[PDB]
């Protein structure tokens, strides 16, 4: 991309179509400016912004077609580098293919005749906002632009995959498709006095996927399809996303709502379940995510959304953090503040948990689920008994990272510190005792899976060599909620493990379009640059 | 891939089917040996043979297996450099790409019925054989074996696409799509007193293609269906090639039959020719190539071949030289050691030029056609009359350089130089008058069109800067053909132009994996390194 570039989307009276425009109109329906910095902070920027003379389908279409036309070089190598062969041409898995283009063809027409059997749902109408949105965002990066009226097609293999990227990690099994992770880390820290209140997500990832995108929508989307009703309550979003993908991913979230969303994927390991999985009565995890973030007011109000047409696919523990709830120096509310919310096919459960974040006066977040029933109806019991503590909720290596460490988080920097920790090496909670060499890089807070040896010994492949670690950090506190900012590093850890480099690394040979060679970024705080 | 592969295809009878195995087997259906020397020498090798006990059918479908097998990699990252994005699920031009789609599903239908209604005729067996080599390159890289005995659907967006490329510079401008080349020069020296007859050619191509494989097919086929049918003349056969590219592409054979054919590409700027263009009648150049390689013996009966339901897609001058035909140090034979062929769409015209090679002692190719009518047929006229002596027959900058500089090649090595030979900025028959700067470094034997300045005044797009230019050398002589040998030079010319470097060029963006990054390789002598 430019170093800075400005689009806006105009509805032309000359013709009664839309057309794209360079630099700033304050008519348009929609206008993006997105600032590429990922050479000198591993960043790129994005702020969009929809006119709220028109409708929210029109504003919704618009939002994508904006984003798509300010971005097209970063989604062109985004796909390039992540999902340019998935079930291509030529898959191996032919079986699985052709199930999975049924599959998601049956769901997305499910969702079709929903919106056209509910015309005045608020539900329905949310979830059309935001498959109009990637209706434009593909329409836009092809050149051709189409505002659809009543009914339209999403492609399956389209910009969806660049959606469902997470989903499918569920799909496949479901699916018998025959081909670990680890997948993120959170700490929502209570400081002490209850002089702030500090939330954190770090995401685990493959290295290839290190395109990175802080985009900030500031919407004027309407609860329902009528005009009577009141804007929604998450029209103002800061977030941390990747080119082309129109939601998080990796999911940390900064509502206007004075809500903070985030995860980290707990995962399936029952195929008993996977029958909960279908293409009706589901909504893919990223849009019911969405969806959610929009109509959000509560922790308890949020969790109510994104339950409707559970998938079972992207199975997530999800913390909501309500600063409104929030007082500063103040004591516990009881309620309000932490919500923790988990996901697998078939079983959600939901729960307050802000006595136990003032007693405790933390909430950690890794791999393994928090409600006992989810964990041993998700089948994580009889990986325990087969492998150990690894698998353990409290005695995994990560809980006692955090069990020890979690105290020195008195700051924002405190937190990068250890969002961002990793000494494999050195620390005796990163041994691995069924492993040879012992000590493992997957054993961190933030994941360094490349330095294993790729001749080692390792029970599962969670622990082998792999271009997968964490991949970036996202801070927030109570005052920079306020102001919808955070703080953000890009690239895998370098704080003690040698800085990561493409060229010198065992994985030269993967494509990497756009992406530094050498990975040492410093943390920045949004708003830009 | 690694230094050197092999694998073997068997007919195995405790399950019928086929399958693959690592190293040389005698009783395989056909077995492939692929050396990677792209690093040292900038040529992949690759010696393929089929067992003639088992039906030509089974032998073809195999040798399209055993090849896929030894070149997985370098298939993926040709097929990444090359066409991973045409006709995408994004395609701007959305009218152009569902017009090809039906225009290539209509022509292998076509051909499939052809077959069928004519399960006797030698010229359908020859189509058929070629049609299951690439059946079997795509099924083998998809790890799916699937021998068809009777109709089969070839994927008309899979490894066909890699098989039309020449073939889609015409289908492009015939189906509207809106968006120069040169594509090629060779030569055909007669020594003095008629000691040697030396045959070279040198692509014009994207350094985007840049992955070469030079390839000896040693087949056994039969010119019919029955096995009463004796073997093809044309059984063995060495060529330049790429990955994938079940032939040459840019089109410089070896024939064990004695025969050399090679080509340039003459094109066609007349549309109103556009309409013979067809689905039905018309058999792609690239099968036509290997039919006509296939049964003929004669320069005559080649000509006669390949004439055959004739597209109007890669327009072609073919230079078919036959060794039989050539006397050491004696006189002319009057006629059949050269034959000139060219094809636009509708019209093929061939000539017996051997009175013209022994009276001239040469003949040179380039983007020209040499015979007066499909020079006016092709509209070339208009352009003569537009730009000058650019398009001109006789007075382009190419024909003028050979004009002065054949006579000078009297082996092997004074071949290489000439054919290599670009020295834009110091000869005076490089200078363009409607350029700013005059000098042009398309204006050579072996382009170098990344040289031009991307800011410079040029009168049309084949001038312009562009990563295009000459990309090889093969040449070749009597006693060279006798045992079926060459020489082969890979790269873009760095004789007296500084050496081709990714890096430091300004095209260092667009992706090239398996190339290197500099390109100063030297011509070496096949077979193998
Ligand atoms: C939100 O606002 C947009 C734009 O104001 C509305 O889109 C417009 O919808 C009408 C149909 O309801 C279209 O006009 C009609 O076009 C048809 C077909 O050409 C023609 O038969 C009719 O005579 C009439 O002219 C109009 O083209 C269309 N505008 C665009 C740019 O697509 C939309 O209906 C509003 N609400 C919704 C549900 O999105
Ligand atoms: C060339 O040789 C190959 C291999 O020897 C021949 O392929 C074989 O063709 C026969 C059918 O003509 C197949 O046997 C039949 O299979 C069908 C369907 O399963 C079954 O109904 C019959 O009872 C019979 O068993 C055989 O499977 C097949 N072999 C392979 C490996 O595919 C081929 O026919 C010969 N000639 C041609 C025209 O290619
Ligand atoms: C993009 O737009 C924002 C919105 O005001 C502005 O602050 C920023 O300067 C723009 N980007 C650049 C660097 O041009
Ligand atoms: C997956 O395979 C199981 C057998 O192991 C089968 O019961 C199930 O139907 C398959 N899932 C689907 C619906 O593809
Ligand atoms: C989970 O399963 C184990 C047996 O594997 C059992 O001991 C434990 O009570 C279960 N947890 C609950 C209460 O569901
Ligand atoms: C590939 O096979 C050929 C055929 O004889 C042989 O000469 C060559 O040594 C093989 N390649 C290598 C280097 O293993
Ligand atoms: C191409 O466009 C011309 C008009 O310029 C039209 O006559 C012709 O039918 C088109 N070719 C095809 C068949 O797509
Ligand atoms: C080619 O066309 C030109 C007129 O543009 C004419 O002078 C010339 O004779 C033509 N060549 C032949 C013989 O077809
Ligand atoms: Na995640
Ligand atoms: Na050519």
């Amino acid at each position: 991309p430019p170093v800075s570039r400005t689009r806006s989307l105009l509805l032309d009276a000359a013709s009664g179509q839309l057309r794209l425009e360079d630099g700033f109109h304050p008519d348009a329906v929609a206008w993006a400016n997105l600032t590429n910095a990922i050479r000198e902070t591993g960043w790129a920027y994005l702020d969009l912004s929809t006119n709220g003379r028109y409708n929210d389908s029109l504003q919704a279409y618009a939002a994508g077609v904006v984003e798509a036309s300010v971005s097209e070089e970063l989604i062109y190598m985004h796909w390039m580098n992540t999902v340019v062969n998935y079930c291509g041409p030529f898959e191996y898995e032919v079986g699985y293919c052709e199930k999975l283009k049924n599959f998601l063809e049956a769901n997305l027409e499910w969702m079709q005749r929903e919106m056209e059997l509910n015309p005045d749902s608020p539900y329905w109408h949310q979830v059309r906002l935001t498959l109009l949105q990637l209706k434009g965002l593909e329409d836009s990066y092809e050149g051709r632009l189409t505002f659809p009226t009543g009914r339209f097609t999403i492609k399956p293999l389209g910009f969806l995959l660049l959606q469902i990227s997470g989903d499918l990690e569920d799909l496949e099994p479901a699916l018998n498709k025959t081909n670990g992770s680890g997948s993120c880390s959170a700490l929502i820290k209570l400081l002490p006095g209850g002089h702030d209140l500090l939330v954190a997500h770090n995401t685990w990832n493959s290295y290839q996927n290190m395109l990175r995108i802080i985009k900030k929508y500031r919407l004027q989307f309407r609860e329902g399809p009528q005009e009577e009703y009141p804007l929604v309550a998450g029209n103002n979003l800061v977030f941390s996303s990747y080119p082309g993908t129109i939601f998080s991913g990796d999911d940390f979230y900064i509502l206007g709502s004075g809500l903070v969303t985030l995860e980290t994927t707990i995962g399936n390991k029952n195929p008993a379940l996977w029958k909960y999985v279908q293409p009706q009565g589901c909504v893919l995890e990223w849009i019911r995510n969405v969806v959610a973030n929009r109509l959000a007011l509560d922790g308890a109000t949020w969790a109510d959304v994104f339950k409707r047409f559970n998938s079972g696919t992207y199975n997530n523990q999800w913390m909501i953090v309500d600063y409104k709830a929030f007082l500063p120096n103040g004591p516990s509310p009881g309620s309000r503040v932490l919500t923790i919310l988990e996901q697998i096919p078939g079983m959600v459960v939901v729960a307050d948990k802000t006595a136990e974040l003032y007693k405790t006066t933390y909430w950690a977040s890794y791999n393994i689920p928090y409600f006992e029933t989810v964990f041993n109806a998700s089948g994580l019991q009889a990986l325990v008994a087969q492998y150990g503590d690894w698998f353990s909720y409290t005695k995994n290596p990560r809980a006692k990272i955090f069990q020890r460490d979690q105290s020195l988080v008195e700051d924002m920097d405190a937190m990068v510190r250890l969002m961002r920790y990793n000494d494999f090496l050195h620390d005796p909670l990163s041994l691995c005792e069924a492993c040879n060499p012992k000590p493992n890089a997957e054993n961190a807070i933030s994941a360094r899976s490349d330095l294993n040896p790729a001749n080692g010994s390792y029970p599962f492949q969670a622990l082998h060599q792999r271009a997968h670690g964490g991949i970036d950090v996202k801070v927030t506190s109570f005052t920079l909620a306020k102001y919808m900012s955070m703080l953000a590093a890009s690239g895998p850890t370098w704080d003690q493990c040698p800085p990561f480099q493409w060229s010198k690394s065992p994985f030269h040979s993967m494509l990497h379009m756009g992406q530094p060679d050498l990975w040492m970024f410093s943390p920045i705080r949004v708003p830009w640059d």
